[PDB]
């Protein structure tokens, strides 16, 4: 199992900057995002440890530079039990294998 | 990729009056809106970089506008990744396409 | 296109008193409602710019005497581009269009 | 058309009660209740204008009884254009025709 | 009609909590709970009056004890007439029909 | 029936933490989550008692570390009645059935 990456940010333009700013910075796939209620968004990416760390550093980075937006929580996992992958909405699925193997 | 802006305001008025502004300031297509939670509103649009900006303008100043809307948050991404266009609700539709024709 | 006007406050019975209020008042359709989040909800109408206007004070003096209710946020957008009415939803239906005729 | 009463309340145990006090006290048909989001929940009710202020009395006076229940915001709109009745979800239904058959 | 009672919380485990205690209580059928926004969560359970005063004094003692959980709200309601046991969540169905029986 | 353990944090990080250490720190079956509202996480695990605990103690650890995330409220009951089981979503599912088996 491959890292995930997850950061939530007040707003969708916070998010959609993070998107774009984490799978230019880094080999990994943007898997999901969520809308997690009071108008804060959840992203969620998969790849290798450095990677996912190297997306989140310049996720991070574009969310602060986005006007008013902020990275309000996230964290990076190295190895998720597959009980995780199979309930939250953290696996691959075939929309995104595109750039699953592009990564890879 | 054309370049994506993004939009959020509290309260429907404000992302309609925004809507409109952006639609007739630039040469852009409206993708989508997002009913973010907490009475806030995203809207994505897409057009080339310019006239994204031109429409982002505009928007700003038709929420400033509108009795009881603010601008919360906004961003415009040059040239967003296929990835992120798939994930997130930006990509263009069907439904969009007579529009998307007429702005470019 | 004939104008949009929107109006959004907090709790239903105050878009129910703003409802009742502007389409007697003025020839004008509700085409929607939206339940925002938060306990806010948002009342669309279309119409003539000069009925739209006349609708929308009555709603607003409505709301005011309306036991806990409060205008939030609201606008008038005298001739709305087809990608707004499109994309967000303020255009006219089969279930409304007995009271468009009755207004036109 | 018959009068509508509307009625929202913080919890949704105070809603409980209000809606039981009302249909006891007044001879109303409860048509529906909404989440309104934000722990809010509307009652709709349908009557005669004075079985209607009847039942909002004892709505009210059930909520304030109500532990940790306050009345946040209601309405009593004597006879609503058939437009609204259309559009927001204070119309009979065939659930509560049984109801209504009894309350005339 | 048998009587409802109805219990409301901040937070899942809260509900989680009060559930397990009132149906080991009381005489008493658990028929559903709401999310109900806001991270609130209620619960509404039917039976005799007494069985479901006795639920519902364990259910505030469980929420009591579980960490970050508080009572917001509650009700109990003798004899719900048959116009709110049809509009509101509260009427039993075919899944919880083996514990109506064993509660009776 | 087999202890039930959850656990609510603020931002969806924090909930992906929480799960990928409860499962490797106990022999637990994770058996879903619950988008709450407010950005408010819940997710429910099963599994004896005793693992249960050693699970809720390195999940509440994993929210702690996280960025961001913080543990609002959390319980373990013993011994769920199966009304309890039917109506709360803390039932096990064939989709995590290997874990399940994995765990006994
Ligand atoms: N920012
Ligand atoms: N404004
Ligand atoms: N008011
Ligand atoms: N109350
Ligand atoms: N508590
Ligand atoms: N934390």
């Amino acid at each position: 199992q491959s890292a995930v990456g997850s950061i939530e940010t007040i707003g969708f333009p916070g998010i959609l900057a993070a998107a774009d700013a984490m799978v230019k910075a880094g080999r990994i796939t943007i898997v999901g995002y969520i809308r997690a209620g009071s108008a804060r968004f959840t992203l969620n990416i998969r790849g290798d440890v450095q990677e996912v760390k190297t997306a989140m550093a310049a996720g991070i980075d574009a969310i602060n530079r986005t006007e008013g937006a902020d990275v309000k929580t996230w964290v990076i996992i190295p190895r998720p039990h597959e009980n995780v992958v199979a309930v939250l909405p953290i696996d691959f699925s075939p929309e995104v294998e595109p750039f699953r193997e592009a990564a890879e």
